[PDB]
RNA sequence: GGCCCGGGGCGGUUCGAUUCCGCCCUGGGCCAA
């Protein structure tokens, strides 16, 4: 149990048993004939081809280079039709563009277009970039696959790996830079420790230095941010579990937290003991992709944050969930009813002008003084958080996101109590107020 | 689709709004795939 003792038994994880490389190879063998016979320009890309990818993560990326004067058009059909023939089972996907999934010899694989070309400028899509980053990635990451390993184990586990919006985590390519940067898993974690949400991390100049944000620039590019995505929790999570981690090793850092599932009838106790008002809003889920869906919950959720915290319910944190069936938007106040009088600050009394029209507004109570000052007692429309989002959603659900807005409009509930206990957030909720043990 | 910056119009709220809550047009930048 010192580091060394840990990553010994950490590799165990990380790197892909002989089964799971053969398997692989023989989907690539074959896949490479395939395309040999149709006589396609392609070349390998991705994890698989700089052999740096995760234990039981085995997906092949094969990028068809196409002349430079072809219409992006051009290259989606003549994708389409080359993906198509070259797979067993075949499937259209998008991203930027759309390109082909599929299956070979029992492997994933991904059939993607894009320009062959030379010179980082002229990229027309993320995806002509890619070629670029493999390229300057394979002689540089050759004898150190294991240690990108290591650290893409390390993230998986802690729930931050992906860069997609459901994680706003580390993306693959920004590990491996890492590594070709600090030299070894280890050496990654030892100076990270070290970094502040002003970091810059220049791989190309061999550099760190202090800038307005952290920022990993891009070899490729030196105006690209490959960290770009990392949330600023998502980067603090990081460093303070380098910092543990080089307190005490231990293989429970390469180990996927379990579950940890809790009875409901003990989770309404702790709230009963926390005293703070706890209600979810639900809605059913836009079929969309994660990467539009997600970013729109943490609109909402905000949006809705912040009304409760401008209407004094003082809110102790949001949260949110996502299922095939609904969408659970989390909250937990510290206020379960206010009063519904609440005093507005009028003008100063010397401005005749204003206290006069201030005046005018016919009040149930009748202003008074205060240090110079007019001031009135009002009444609220709401006074319980619950009934404050039942008002704000009813009516603003048009700034909670372009879909997940339409869909809280023609539908949505508040629930809360035992009711809410029951819904599947006790984990979300759980982890909203840390719930410990 | 979301985030950043900027223009032109409006609505509501307020003694008072460029300034708070929001809506329509609209220019540029960026992010995930």
């Amino acid at each position: 149990m010192k580091v060394e003792e840990i990553l010994e038994k950490a590799l165990e994880l990380v790197i892909p048993d002989e089964e799971e490389v053969r398997k692989g190879r023989e989907a690539e063998e074959e896949l490479r004939r395939r395309l040999d016979e149709l006589g396609v320009e392609y070349v390998f890309v991705g994890s698989y081809a700089r052999n740096t990818w995760l234990k039981g993560s085995l997906e092949i990326d094969v990028f068809l280079l196409f002349p430079e004067e072809f219409s992006k058009e051009e290259l989606r059909e003549r994708g389409l039709e080359i993906g198509k023939a070259v797979l067993d089972s075949y499937e259209i996907r998008y991203a930027e563009h759309p390109y082909v999934h599929g299956v070979v010899k029992g492997v994933e694989v991904d059939v993607v277009p894009c320009y062959k070309l030379k010179e980082p400028k002229n990229i027309k899509s993320a995806v002509d970039r890619t070629p670029f980053h493999h390229k300057w990635l394979e002689g540089r990451i050759k004898g150190k696959e294991n240690e990108v390993r290591l650290l893409k184990g390390f993230l998986k586990a802690n729930g931050i790996y992906g860069a997609e919006y459901k994680v706003r985590g580390f993306s693959g390519y920004l590990c491996e830079l890492l590594i070709v940067f600090y030299g070894s898993f280890l050496e990654t974690v030892k100076n990270a420790r070290r970094w502040t949400r002003r970091t810059v991390i220049d791989v190309a100049k061999g550099e760190v230095r202090k800038g307005e944000e952290f920022f990993v620039v891009d070899p490729v590019d030196e105006k690209r941010n490959v960290a770009a995505n990392l949330s600023l929790d998502n980067l603090a999570r990081f460093v303070h579990l380098c910092r543990e981690f080089m307190e005490a090793p231990s293989l429970g850092f390469f180990k996927p937290k379990h579950p940890l599932e809790i009875e409901p009838e003990r989770l309404r106790k702790i709230v009963e003991e926390r005293g703070t008002a706890v209600f979810a809003v639900k809605f059913r889920k836009p079929d969309i992709v994660d990467d539009n869906l997600y970013p729109q919950l943490e609109r909402a959720s905000r949006k809705i944050f912040e009304f409760l915290e401008r209407e004094n319910f003082m809110p102790l944190r949001s949260a949110f969930k996502a299922s095939e069936e609904f969408c659970y938007l989390l909250f937990e106040c510290q206020i379960k009813e206010i009063s519904r009088v609440f005093r507005r600050m009028g003008p100063q009394f010397e401005d005749e002008r204003n206290v006069k029209k201030f005046l005018s507004r016919n009040r149930a109570f009748r202003p008074f003084i205060e240090n110079g000052r007019w001031w009135a007692f009002e009444m609220r429309k709401f006074t319980t958080p619950e009934e404050g989002v039942r008002s704000y959603a009813s009516t603003h659900w048009h700034t909670l996101g372009k879909n997940v807005g339409e869909s809280i409009r023609e539908y949505f509930e508040i629930i809360s109590g035992e009711k809410l206990f029951k819904e599947p957030v006790t984990a979300e909720l759980c982890e909203m107020m840390g719930v410990k043990d």
